């Protein structure tokens, strides 16, 4: 019997898939986590006494974004390693393809929270490689169900191509991706490069973007945007054809954006 469903904050979540927490915690019929340390526990009783004796109120690691409520830590898995096994047991119950749960130390993880007077609450995360043989800018992404498609998963994307920007770098997030995360990668990349072609190469667009030729040139497929030429694909679009796309209604939503000036980081 595998863990089946959880309480998290004030949060009960259905499990999507087996993370193997021990047996004797997949045996109860909820698992309960602290939504600041991240604690797992079996029984309501120790749920509660864990609450009101934990004090942390946040992620480990130190702030590397914060602008008003909204906050990103970075927290290295060598340093905070319970912590970030905790992170990847509860993520694995939202992903079916992450397979890393307790070796952490090679990863750096980012935390997504959205903070009030009582904290600063887990939305998401994303892991990355130290060192990336395969220039991956993102191992893993998990945002929690009752925060999907609410601008979240966007603004992580965001914020992974942020840091590749300032590591002088182009990324792409690790395959394979869930199939909400594909849809979200599909349309973060639409919207940023209609975006810098109203306002240039599939190279220029790439260094613009720290999007790798080969997603922007899939994206681009996508859109009916470029020609092939001789062996090379080739930017193929008018001005009024980007705005056509852009003003179409999937990109009507406000995000939350990342303001680089609230981004404290510095490359490795
Ligand atoms: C990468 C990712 C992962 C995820 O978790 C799955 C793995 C369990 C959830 C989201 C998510 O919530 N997407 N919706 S969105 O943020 O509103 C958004 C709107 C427009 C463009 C991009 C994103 C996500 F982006
Ligand atoms: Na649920
Ligand atoms: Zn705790």
């Amino acid at each position: 019997k595998y863990v089946d469903k959880i309480h998290i904050g004030n949060y009960e979540i259905d499990a999507w898939y087996f993370s193997p927490f021990p047996e004797d915690y997949g045996k109860q019929p909820k698992l309960w986590l602290c939504e600041y340390c991240l604690k797992y526990m079996k029984y309501e009783k120790s749920y509660r006494f864990h609450l009101g004796q934990c004090q942390w109120r946040q992620p480990p690691g130190k702030e590397i974004y914060r602008k008003s409520n909204i906050s990103v830590h970075e927290v290295d898995g060598k340093d905070h390693k319970i912590y970030c096994q905790n992170l990847c047991l509860l993520a694995k119950l939202f992903l079916d393809h992450k397979t890393l749960y307790f070796d952490v130390e090679p990863f750096v993880f980012y935390i997504l929270t959205e903070v009030d007077r009582q904290g600063a609450h887990i939305v998401g995360y994303f892991s990355k490689e130290k060192e990336s043989p395969d220039g991956n800018n993102v191992s893993c992404i998990m945002i929690l169900p009752p925060y999907q498609r609410r601008g979240y998963g966007r603004f992580l994307i965001a914020f992974s191509y942020e840091l590749s920007k300032l590591e002088s770098t182009v990324g792409s997030p690790e395959k394979p991706l869930s199939d909400l995360g594909k849809l979200s990668y599909r349309s973060y990349w639409s919207s940023v490069l209609l975006e810098n072609l109203r306002d240039l190469s599939i190279k220029d667009l790439s260094q613009m973007t720290s999007i790798t030729q080969n997603d922007i040139i899939s994206t681009l497929q996508s859109l009916n945007m470029v020609k092939y030429w001789k062996g090379q694909h080739v930017i193929c679009v008018t001005p009024k054809l980007v705005e056509e796309h852009l003003k179409s209604a999937q990109y009507k939503k406000p995000p939350i954006t990342v303001d680089s000036v609230c981004l404290k980081w510095a490359p490795p």
